[PDB]
Parts: structure tokens; sequence; C-alpha cells
């Protein structure tokens, strides 16, 4: 089920990070850190569990879970989230709530290319990843 999502990936396109994270709060410094990097991200599953690492030179992150089972995470910039994540529609979906906020993260694969959609408030953030052989 969420097997043509696993392996290597690499950030190839992104359109409104900086919209994404500034809604977040983000700091300026920090977005122009974040808005000249390359992150890869890397999919792996062990039986029921996932496990999620995204990694860059300033920030790496790591998450474990299991499809359907609420967790808690500790975001890039510093949240602290209850999250979920669910297929829906093919597509893995991670919901984080903090202070009654929420923001999605939603995968699709297009053209064997993952889709990343970030939003939070009214932004809108779209991320492709190509994959590693
Ligand atoms: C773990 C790498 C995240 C992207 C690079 C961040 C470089 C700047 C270092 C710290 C700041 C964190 C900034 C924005 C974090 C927003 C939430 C996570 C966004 C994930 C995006 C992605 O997976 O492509």
């Amino acid at each position: 089920m969420v097997d043509a999502f696993l392996g290597t990936w690499k950030l190839v396109d992104s359109k409104n990070f900086d919209d994404y994270m500034k809604s977040l709060g983000v700091g300026f410094a920090t977005r122009q850190v974040a808005s000249m990097t390359k992150p890869t991200t890397i999919i792996e599953k062990n039986g029921d569990i996932l496990t999620l690492k995204t990694h860059s030179t300033f920030k790496n992150t790591e998450i474990s879970f299991k499809l359907g089972v609420e967790f808690d995470e500790t975001t890039a910039d510093d949240r602290k989230v209850k999250s979920i994540v669910t297929l829906d529609g093919g597509k893995l979906v991670h919901l984080q709530k903090w202070d009654g906020q929420e923001t999605t993260l939603v995968r699709e694969l297009i053209d064997g290319k993952l889709i990343l959609t970030l939003t939070h408030g009214t932004a809108v953030c779209t991320r492709t990843y190509e994959k590693e052989a």
C-alpha cells in the first residue's frame, strides 16, 4: 500500500515554500537558508512501522509511525505537534495539530515523482522530489 513511496528522494522543484514557512512563523534568516536547501527524504518500512528521514546540512529530522496511529512529533521548526499519517486516495497524508492549528503534508506520486503539498492557513506549497537509484 505505501510501497511506491519507499526509497530515497531528492528535492528538484519548490513553489511557495517561503509562504508556508512564513505562515508557520519561521524567521527570515531561517527561511533564507531553507529557500536554498535541497533536502533528501528517505522513507523506509519495517512491517507496520514507517520511518521518514529528512536530511539537509542545517537541519535533519526523523519520525517513525504506524499508519492511522497518532504520534508525538517535534518538527524541523521546533513545533511540538500531535500527528497522524494515513493513506487517502493513494496519497500519503500527514496531519499535524498544535495550539488548535493544523497543517497538512500530502504526498502523491505523479509520473514517478513524489509531489509534497504543504498547507497551513491559506499558504499552499508544492515541492517535487525525484527518486535516487
Ligand atoms: C529537515 C529539513 C527541512 C527543510 C530545510 C530547513 C533548512 C533550514 C533549517 C531549519 C528550519 C526549518 C524550516 C521549515 C520547516 C517547515 C516544516 C517542515 C517542512 C518540510 C519540507 C520538506 O520535507 O521538503
